[PDB]
């Protein structure tokens, strides 16, 4: 059972791609050693093709069978209702690709006539045939990235497999209230969609000191969705009709199932039949909520193969981290063995051996780990942070071309208590955004894979809201966390962290002068770069923020906006 079956058409793009980080004074600015910042493009799709292109043997065994009981059982107790088409429609990112069939993202958002026309077509077609595949077109994700000539220098584009964006609105009609309330329900606190970073530090701190003697570490399986068998797709099928669901989800689910998760043909940009699938495609609504449940099914089931003790796991789709009581070096060591072996078995090899870890700051969750800081009072401040080199690369493309949807901002609200969001990223796009007279413009963004409309002047309430007042006065960071982004500096060429303080000094002092919303940015996130320091005291406007929804489901790759 080969993952994806080729023809030999190549993967091809839609628009022009560019390889190099573009030269921009700002962008400079933040960093200048643009030589090692690039963007994957279609150019290397082959490449990825060849990696994921594998046979799958699967073996399930009687914990894996254990396991799917409880996930089953646990499932019993959803109930899940279908989404009119207006709602759905509404869940549509304003840049979701345009359909085939004569309408695009905003006419589904206004709600077009000839749009909702054509999605009643395909639902109706979706309650009438359960068996034709569905078409979906192969792309290349141009993603950016650091180069790392240790490591083999650059990595190959991505692919994603994506319906038509009248299917994808079916998909919400079906699925989207499943995949927003199913994961949680099944595995409860293991389900790492449902924690802010915060939630995550403490559902992380308190795993590793509830331990006698921790040990912990993270799963990286191969190319994840490759992975992904029939079996396992209509295993997840299986699943969703444990819940309560009305007759015509029922019938939508079993036909997108068989007619789309399970498989498909794959066409090319250009129109051209390019192979087949026969494993998880990366750009529907089921690709977090699938991954994740798969995961967590095959993790759990090996955890009791390898025989480890009192097991807590932390599952965001392919990412998975497990902390246990250790069982000592040389045991320890030979179970990882085991829950590798096991893995396999279901069909999911790592890329490099699991290692155990015996320090909490060393264990990587989602390319994040928990750091300890400092407050004011000296009392020690758990917070997640992260290598900054993708975010700043990013950060660095971003400055210099308009995207549709800034990881910055993203990653700002993520890390906002960390040496180098406060120090870096917040100082460097506030400069930005009073260059450019656009303090007051909102922003895509994305949060767990969805995408949000979010204003940078709102930054401080979002803030203490997410990681409380103290992420506005941390200080005596760790040395592991400083000499890591020390390193990151000097790799990438970005001024020392002095530079950075000087150049917040001047920021600061512009967005006091404008007073409002722009003063409460200068007064919290700019306080660690005064003499000086003002008394940081509850934001009055925190409390009236609505942040329903954030941090709760994953939905990368599902096409959602909220
Ligand atoms: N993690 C988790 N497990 C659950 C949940 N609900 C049920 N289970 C477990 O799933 C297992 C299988 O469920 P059932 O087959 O319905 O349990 P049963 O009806 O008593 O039948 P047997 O378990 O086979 O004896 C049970 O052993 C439960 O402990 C849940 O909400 N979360
Ligand atoms: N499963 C999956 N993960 C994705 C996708 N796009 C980005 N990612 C992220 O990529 C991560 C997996 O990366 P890796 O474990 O390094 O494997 P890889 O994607 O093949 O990259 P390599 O390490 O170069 O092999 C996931 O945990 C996601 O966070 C996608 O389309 N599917
Ligand atoms: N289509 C699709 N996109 C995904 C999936 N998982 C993650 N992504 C997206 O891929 C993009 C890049 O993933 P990141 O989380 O930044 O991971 P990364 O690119 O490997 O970079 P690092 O984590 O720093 O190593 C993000 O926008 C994710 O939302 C997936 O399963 N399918
Ligand atoms: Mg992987
Ligand atoms: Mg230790
Ligand atoms: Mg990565």
């Amino acid at each position: 059972s080969m993952s994806y079956s080729w023809t030999g058409a190549l993967v091809t793009p839609c628009a022009a791609e560019e390889q190099k980080l573009p030269i921009n004074a700002l962008s400079n600015s933040l960093l200048r050693h643009h030589n090692l910042v690039y963007s994957t493009t279609s150019r290397s799709a082959c490449q990825r093709q060849k990696k994921v292109t594998f046979d799958r043997l699967q073996v399930l065994d009687s914990h894996y069978h254990d396991v799917l009981k409880e996930v089953k059982a646990a499932a019993s107790k959803v109930k899940a209702n279908l989404l009119s088409v207006e709602e759905a429609c509404s869940l549509t990112p304003p840049h979701s690709a345009k359909s085939k069939f004569g309408y695009g993202a905003k006419d589904v958002r206004c709600h077009a006539r000839k749009a909702v026309a054509h999605i009643n077509s395909v639902w109706k077609d979706l309650l009438e045939d359960s068996v034709t595949p569905i078409d979906t077109t192969i792309m290349a994700k141009n993603e950016v990235f650091c180069v790392q000539p240790e490591k083999g220098g650059r990595k190959p584009a991505r692919l994603i497999v994506f319906p038509d964006l009248g299917v994808r609105v079916c998909e919400k009609m079906a699925l989207y209230d499943v995949v927003s309330k199913l994961p949680l329900a099944v595995m409860g606190s293991s389900y790492g969609f449902q924690y802010s970073p915060g939630q995550r530090v403490e559902f992380l701190v308190q795993a590793w000191k509830s331990k006698k003697t921790p040990m912990g570490f993270s799963y990286d399986t191969r190319c994840f969705d490759s992975t992904v068998t029939e079996s396992d797709i209509r295993t997840e099928e299986a699943i969703y009709q444990c819940c309560d669901l009305d007759p015509q989800a029922r019938v939508a689910i079993k036909s997108l199932t068989e007619r789309l998760y399970v498989g498909g043909p794959l066409t090319n940009s250009r129109g051209e039949n390019c192979g087949y699938r026969r494993c998880r495609a990366s750009g529907v609504l089921t690709t977090s909520c699938g991954n994740t449940l798969t995961c967590y099914i095959k993790a759990r089931a090996a955890c009791r193969a390898a025989g480890l003790q009192d097991c807590t796991m932390l599952v965001c789709g392919d990412d998975l981290v497990v902390i246990c009581e250790s069982a000592g070096v040389q045991e320890d060591a030979a179970s990882l063995r085991a829950f590798t072996e096991a893995m396999t078995r279901y069909s999911a090899p790592p890329g490099d051996p699991p290692q155990p870890e015996y320090d909490l700051e060393l264990i990587t969750s989602c390319s994040s780990n928990v750091s300890v800081a400092h407050d004011g009072a000296g009392k020690r401040v758990y917070y997640l942070t992260r290598d900054p080199t993708t975010p700043l690369a990013r950060a660095a493309w971003e400055t210099a071309r308009h995207t549709p949807v800034n990881s910055w901002l993203g990653n700002i609200i993520m890390f906002a208590p960390t040496l180098w969001a406060r120090m870096i990223l917040m100082t460097h796009f506030f400069s930005v955004l009073i260059a450019r007279d656009q303090l007051e413009q909102a922003l895509n963004c994305e949060i767990y894979g969805a995408c949000y409309s979010i204003e940078p002047l709102d930054l401080p309430p979002i803030i203490q809201r997410l990681h409380g007042l103290s992420a506005f006065s941390l200080h005596s960071y760790s040395p592991g966390e400083i000499n890591r982004v020390a390193a990151c500096l000097r790799k990438l060429g970005v001024p020392p962290l002095r530079a950075w303080r000087h150049r917040a000094r001047s920021v600061r002092a512009r967005l006091l002068s404008r007073g409002g919303r722009a003063a409460i940015c200068g007064k919290y996130l700019f306080n660690w770069a005064v003499r000086t320091k003002l008394k940081l005291t509850p934001i009055a406007a925190a409390g009236r923020l609505d942040l329903s929804g954030w941090f709760t489901a994953g939905y990368s790759g599902g096409d959602i906006y909220h």
